[PDB]
């Protein structure tokens, strides 16, 4: 449900994630990291499944940030597959890709996985 | 590199890919699979890292596919991780994450992890 | 450090990792999941780099368990490629490959990816 | 499919694998990478999983090298998941991770992933 999603959210690293999920399965929305070569927000893009979920199943949903705004450019882009999952305590389990632009030779060391958790605060 | 990203791409399964990239880094467009449980083509957003690359870095890029459309809803989203990279033979190299709404209990299996090379041939 | 490292291991889903690692950076044990097609015990051999590491960095390390047995035959194996933390509270954190064998045609859904951390219980 | 896992085999890298494969599942042998902070043969240890399989599936298989030798110590292991396929022109393919000893504030930034694909040429 769009509604859920929308809000503030933070993760176990301390990064602030400002989104708006609109009714055609769009999130639209700000990302303020605390750590990386990343300074003050980024524009945020990325899409969710409004799921018939009956189930008590999360919503798959995904974005990318470009890190590149008017005051830095880290050349790098994080994207999020993850679930939401509602509830009193809602919650966002995600895992993410970062791929650095990098020569071909250096190809193979352009990704970095990891994953990452966010607890919402304010709708 | 520069404009060169819009267009119409493919990868090594058949799946294709129209992107437009827009002059502040957005990226939209359309994609449709030839794989998996998916039907027509579906709505997809991005970002790319408009940049300096003296050393012919690729572009870094990402884009979310919600598996959801007026056909089938897969329950799903798939995101691309990569980079651009043009030349005479201009290609996309990307890892990518699926992940499908699961209950609890089958979240440990929930992420396919993979990867495409789309190419404009 | 072998030692550290030597005893049974759990993780948030309730299975078992018995280990032992030896002084020239083995890794043999067995595996007990508590999910999946696993049932009772399976074979484990790995390699852990004997870090000089004075940085309070983690010791990397990975292990792969087939899923065959006696009893059952999956037809998977999966990797963890992690770092073990010691400390008093000792645990080891991963992340994991499962690739089921498939058909040339289905080998894009083959891998799953995911993360485990395990507490240590005794040597 | 058989005992056609036991050779040499090289990736896209130009890294080369010469693994031994027990009747009881087990992989020994050793990896010498052409990429990355190493230098020689590093020793591998891996499960394979013997099976029936009527549909020609591939053998799932995993390995681990952890890169620290006589020579150089990388402090990372790399750890290989795939499967081996077999006929005329057999090949492993693989996703692996690495993944790099970090202290608690560089933890998100320790694992590396990609692919890697191996033949006998
Ligand atoms: N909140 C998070 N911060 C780190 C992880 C994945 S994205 C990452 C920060 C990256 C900043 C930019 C960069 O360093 O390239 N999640
Ligand atoms: N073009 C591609 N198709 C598959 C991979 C990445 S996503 C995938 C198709 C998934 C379809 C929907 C589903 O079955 O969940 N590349
Ligand atoms: N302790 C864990 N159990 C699951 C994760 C990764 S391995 C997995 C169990 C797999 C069992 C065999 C299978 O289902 O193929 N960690
Ligand atoms: N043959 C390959 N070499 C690279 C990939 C997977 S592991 C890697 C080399 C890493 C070397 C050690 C290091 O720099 O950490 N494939």
């Amino acid at each position: 449900a769009e509604a859920g999603i929308t809000g503030t959210w933070y993760n176990q690293l301390g990064s602030t994630f400002i989104v708006t999920a609109g009714a055609d399965g769009a999130l639209t929305g700000t990302y303020e990291s605390a750590v990386g070569n990343a300074e003050s927000r980024y524009v945020l893009t990325g899409r969710y499944d409004s799921a018939p979920a009956t189930d008590g199943s999360g919503t798959a949903l995904g974005w990318t940030v470009a890190w590149k705004n008017n005051y830095r450019n880290a050349h790098s882009a994080t994207t999020w597959s993850g679930q939401y999952v509602g509830g009193a305590e809602a919650r966002i389990n995600t895992q993410w890709l970062l791929t650095s632009g990098t020569t071909e030779a250096n190809a193979w060391k352009s990704t970095l996985v990891g994953h990452d958790t966010f607890t919402k605060v304010k709708p």
